[PDB]
């Protein structure tokens, strides 16, 4: 305690009333008339010290403060996600010691546990020599913490793991568990740093937080102090002025990350630690919302344009890639305006997103799934490919990259609704070329290829089926034709019954002889194909057959709620498509003066058919994030609607950090 | 968070650990006996305590207590006269202030009324808030109130107590009827800033037809002056004059003399008010609304005049800067 280190690399002296010994070291720095007073054998010394501060980035002193930059250098491959790079370095013979306590982090990220435990406990028995406990203490914790996670993993393998992993799996055998369980047994975390030599104790006492959560303690506090004074900076007007709270955070952070990949430290995989940097990296980019808006003059122009946590770089999406889940990221597309935020550093983030694609089809495509490293590395896979959005890419590595979000990725983790979710993103910042759009038709030809038996069905969370894909080709090009749906439709009889409606549901893009032999072959007879022929632009003008069969539904459906509220059942906006008759009647495309008795089915529905019976208690907020440009524009033309609706917006603009709520409420209802 | 939506429960003894805050304030400054290094950490909780009482239900009987050590005993160093009003009036939002805090409101005004027989004491707030506001407080929960120890003060006056005729004054509407003919009696208007320095400050409210008659004579030499200032270049006069309360009290009906009109354009915010048919826009800053008050901004609710300009005025701000409190006027007082 004779000094404050702060993070920028300045010193201020605390606790130290005697001599001021790092006041005479950067004296002795930067004057190289006062070096070469010294001894001979304390010359030699002094090259290690000079090494080892800018290796660490210690500067001067608060007096002579120089203007010190924000610059950050991970030099870890696990870090960087070099996959390939890792197996040849684990298939290669080790020199020394400190080459194996690099393997058996590196097997450790690469899930292979069972290879792992074995190889830090080889290091275990091979760290005799007391050089240091240095390699000995923290392979002790790294195989203690690989131990936490094989038994939560068999707990969630052998346990939770058959239904939501498609197989009871058994990756780690039971003689392995034989051996792994007797031998973690009796074996204290909280003793290892006591029982531990004399030696490396007091010179090793930094090295005692990372048994427990004290190695987090002191940016935690300082996480949620400063979190709160930028949320009452950003209320009251000031901007970032100097050292302000966004650069203390950031150095922290990037502290922490560096200390525990350059180490090899197993403790990158707590749930803990992604907390911290979620919680860390959040409160930047809520930060940089408020820089990027400028308003006061031109004192705040030359503080911060954009940096410090308001421009983003490679080593800040790696950070979002790895420690969000997709909600996390949910959060803030809502609360902050990221497509706004300026992503540098577009050439390094292409490296690591090519370098994931290619680590999917070395797990997934061929044997060998490795469904240990599969639990972890999936996350990362999911995160990077959905906050791909902002950046902008080169058509040979956007390839690889939609090659791999349709076909390669696995569908345990990712459905087929959960794919047009992210291949939309990924027209953010591109177009659709003629080497991507080649991609899709791929893909909806294997789909076609597989649409044989009626068994086989298309599992959509989000209702967004295969039939997308095909509107999100037709959405750029209008002048588009597919090859070889124009040759499958060749082959049309009542052998294959799914055949039938994939091939419906993709009108356009077939040919004038493909389009018209299906015609030839079949027609509309269910208004499920009628909500299918809207989305391919089938039917303009209803034929009195639809509006005949629209109320059909809805007296079917006034069959049907009646008596399943005798047994508690009900079907409320199922399908959605008596909700997509309600917009259908409120944009008067259905001329029928019979669905005021069909009042009362859906609470959706009776909002659009009789507003002023309607009792806006029952809406939901949610609606009004679903309408196009056109249905809002006949809600600012009503009465009835118009000056009802704007409370429940009031009550959201300011009690949600949801933007939309205030873009809906500006731009269409005042 | 929005702590208005929690329920507090145990409020039978949230209300008895409020009196026993204010017993300890009233232990230590009816008494002389300040143990220095108990107040430090005692204050920040009484501070506190006080603070957070906004979201209980307190009696009568127990806000007595608090009412009293809230105003008398508390210490200055600590709570300022802005402070004290910033928090009497939190204790009125769940509460509804009962004729015997009422007593005790008066007695504070009482009190400070008899603290200006020195020429030389100033209220140090930090807020913007001072005395007249507590008269406010009590004219707002309730307007029949004549103080009858105020009363007895402010008539026996004299012209060289002057530091009570610029504290009385602003406790005006609680005097009495013949307390306001004494008071009156003391101050006249003299010259063009006596019209209305006692009024766009003091609000002595003389909206007599005679006073407007000198005002719009001075805004119309002021436009012979326009002409002078129009030959120099600088055609803006100074930005000292009431060129804000020129419009203000005209469109809310303070001045109605008819040649308002003949004399356009003073030097930049005379056209608002009373031509907003004939303004032009592009010349209008929108930032001026931070200077208008709660009922200008309820009286420009009904300008048709306008009605099509100054929602799309205050947009061009809100829909591009990052105006957390111009945000505010688009939700309460416009639409």
């Amino acid at each position: 305690y004779d000094y404050h280190f702060e993070v920028n690399g300045t010193v201020v002296r605390h606790k130290n009333k005697g001599f001021g010994y790092m006041e005479r070291f950067f004296e002795l720095k930067e004057s190289c008339d006062e070096r070469s007073k010294l001894s001979k054998k304390q010359y030699e010394r002094f090259n290690a010290l000079f090494n080892f501060f800018e290796k660490n980035g210690v500067i001067c002193m608060a007096k002579d403060a120089g203007t010190l930059n924000t610059s950050i250098e991970i030099n870890s491959l696990a870090y960087h996600g070099k996959y390939d790079v890792m197996k040849k370095f684990i298939e290669e013979q080790s020199v020394s010691i400190e080459d194996d306590y690099k393997k058996a982090f590196f097997l450790a990220c690469l899930g292979r546990w069972e290879e792992s435990y074995d190889l830090y406990s080889n290091i275990i028995l091979n760290s005799i020599d007391e050089s240091n406990g240095c390699v000995y203490y923290l392979s002790q914790i790294n195989r203690y913490r690989i131990y936490q996670s094989i038994t939560q993993a068999v707990t969630q393998f052998n346990g939770l793991g058959l239904l939501t992993f498609g197989r009871h799996y058994k990756p780690f055998t039971d003689e392995f568990l034989a051996r792994i369980e007797r031998e973690m047994t009796n074996f204290n975390i909280d003793d290892l740093f006591n029982g531990m030599p004399f030696e490396f104790q007091k010179k090793y006492k930094i090295l005692e937080f990372l048994s427990d959560n004290q190695f987090l303690y002191d940016d935690t506090v300082k996480l949620f102090e400063l979190t709160n004074k930028v949320r009452s900076e950003m209320s009251e007007g000031s901007y970032s002025f100097g050292m302000s709270s966004d650069i203390v955070v950031l150095l922290r952070l990037y502290d922490n990350l560096r200390f525990l990949y350059e180490n090899c430290l197993w403790s990158v995989s707590f749930h803990e630690f992604h907390q911290y940097i979620r919680n860390s990296m959040s409160l930047l980019i809520e930060k940089a919302e408020y820089e990027r808006t400028r308003d006061i003059d031109e004192l705040g122009f030359s503080f911060f344009g954009k940096k410090s946590g308001f421009f983003m770089e490679y080593y800040d999406f790696v950070n979002i890639s790895r420690h969000f889940k997709i909600d996390d990221i949910k959060n803030l597309e809502r609360s902050c305006s990221i497509d706004k935020i300026r992503f540098g550093e577009q050439e390094k983030i292409e490296e690591y997103l090519v370098g994931i694609a290619e680590e999917i089809t070395k797990q997934f495509s061929a044997n060998g799934m490795n469904v240990v490293f599969y639990t972890q590395f999936i996350s990362e896979a999911k995160a990077a490919l959905y906050f791909a959005k902002y950046v902008k890419l080169s058509e040979e590595g956007l390839g690889k990259i939609v090659k791999a979000l349709l076909f390669y990725f696995p569908e345990r983790d990712l459905d087929i609704g959960k794919r047009y979710v992210w291949l939309e993103r990924l027209t953010k910042c591109n177009e659709l070329p003629k080497s991507i759009i080649s991609i899709i038709d791929d893909f909806l030809v294997l789909q076609a290829e597989k649409h044989i038996d009626q068994n086989y069905s298309e599992v959509s969370s989000n209702g967004l089926y295969s039939r997308d894909y095909g509107a999100l080709i037709k959405h750029f090009e209008k002048n588009f034709i597919s090859k070889r749906l124009s040759e499958i439709t060749l082959c049309l009889t009542q052998d294959k019954q799914k055949q039938i409606d994939f091939l419906f549901k993709l009108l356009p893009l077939l040919s004038t002889n493909a389009k018209s032999h299906l015609l030839s072959f079949k027609s509309v007879e269910n208004i499920n194909d009628l909500m299918n022929g809207i989305r391919i632009g089938l039917i303009d003008e209803f034929t009195p057959e639809h509006e005949e069969l629209i109320i059909e539904y809805l007296e079917t459906r006034k069959v049907n709620y009646i008596v399943e509220k005798e047994k508690g059942i009900q079907t409320f906006s199922s399908n959605d498509y008596m909700s997509t008759f309600g917009i259908w009647y409120f944009l008067e495309e259905i001329n029928n003066s019979k669905m005021e008795e069909f009042i009362g089915m859906d609470d959706q529905y009776d909002f659009f058919v009789d507003p002023e019976n309607f009792d806006y208690k029952k809406f939901i907020p949610s609606w009004l994030k679903n309408y196009n440009d056109k249905l809002l524009g006949k809600i600012a033309g009503n009465k009835h609607m118009k000056h009802h609706v704007i409370e429940v917006l009031k009550e959201r603009v300011k009690n949600s950090n949801d933007k939309r709520y205030l873009e809906i409420l500006m731009n269409y209802f005042i």
